[PDB]
């Protein structure tokens, strides 16, 4: 029918396999042309056959923005140019990485629990907005630990460190100066499948 | 464009918002047939629109393996079936439970300290390479208790019991008998925030 704008949605990270789309001309148009974000990648045969010719890269062109035109048998633009959106749809192909492999922070004595004084970070290049780019923060271990009681908790969706309940009541300089945690982030929002992790050292002086 | 297999990753315990695919029909195809794991939940409309109509549950099914045909006018398939993959995502939507209400054990006198003599056991039903079913075993109180020292510990990830230094110096059952442990068991790895808990009586008789 009448060239129109489109839409296609194409993963990352996949050599082509399948076509895009096969325009087909209305006479009087013979050929098509295909002009934009092509990027060495997207192709229109002359009779119209839309392909791409190498994996997309999301955190290359996260959209290509191409224009199609259907020309008659003397080279004249007779429908189009037209959009045509490629959408590249993101797979987890970048790991998550903290900004920092040790960080030093500090604490005073009867800091509310669940107020921050620290946070940690990752970065991961996927799309935040899918769960490639979803970081998940754990604490995988505090040293020293008295009777396995936490005495800190970190937002699993923003890396901010705060005291727990027990902490705020019992971190006291004289008694125990200094804590370390190993903090893990996973991507996948912290689901099991196809997740890439990372860890970072915190050290946390106790003040007055 | 032409029918291939497809997965879509969706939460568990969530009321549907948003359909899953709407398909269009190429001629001559003109209706489309779902089949295999719908449940009572997974539905096409003839003309393309696949939904779910409840919440799923990743404890009931964690993958529906469904199947899509495209039929012509006289119901021949003339194109797939293929296989669309529905992977659920897991919530911590389950409590971890212990697999006793009470305990019974003992330890003799002057036994070694963090010799494990006695494991209590809790299952998740949520996926345990998530936090949702990552379990945290603590001693919520010990009695009798003298003079605020611990004589038991518990392993945080094993549920493992064993003497402290102390306990094995101490215990003596002409003094004291028999102990009583109140264990905790918590998901979300022991953190307080979004993790469900249960816990255990365990009896223990000191021995000559
Ligand atoms: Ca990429
Ligand atoms: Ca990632
Ligand atoms: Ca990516
Ligand atoms: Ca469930
Ligand atoms: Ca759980
Ligand atoms: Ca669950
Ligand atoms: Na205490």
């Amino acid at each position: 029918g009448p060239l129109k704008p489109m839409t296609f949605s194409i993963y990352e990270g996949q050599e082509p396999s399948q076509i895009i789309f096969q325009f087909k001309a209305n006479p009087p148009a013979v050929t098509f042309e295909l002009t934009g974000e092509t990027d060495n990648i997207f192709v229109i045969e002359r009779e119209g056959l839309l392909y791409y010719n190498r994996a997309l890269d999301r955190e290359t062109r996260s959209t290509h923005n191409l224009q199609v035109a259907a020309l008659d048998a003397n080279g004249i633009i007779v429908e189009g140019p037209v959009p045509i959106t490629i959408k590249v749809k993101d797979i987890n192909d970048n790991r998550p990485t903290f900004l920092q492999s040790k960080y030093e922070g500090s604490v005073r004595q009867n800091s509310r629990p669940g107020k921050p004084f620290l946070y940690v970070n990752a970065t991961d290049l996927d799309d935040p907005a899918t769960p490639n780019g979803q970081l998940y923060y754990q604490i995988v271990i505090q040293l020293p630990m008295i009777n396995n009681v936490m005495y800190f908790q970190i937002n699993n969706k923003t890396g901010a460190i705060s005291l727990t309940r027990e902490g705020s009541q019992e971190l006291n300089p004289a008694k125990n100066p200094s804590y370390n945690l190993v903090i893990s982030v996973k991507d996948m929002g912290g689901q099991s499948e196809n997740s890439f992790s990372d860890t970072t050292s915190v050290d946390i002086i106790v003040t007055e």
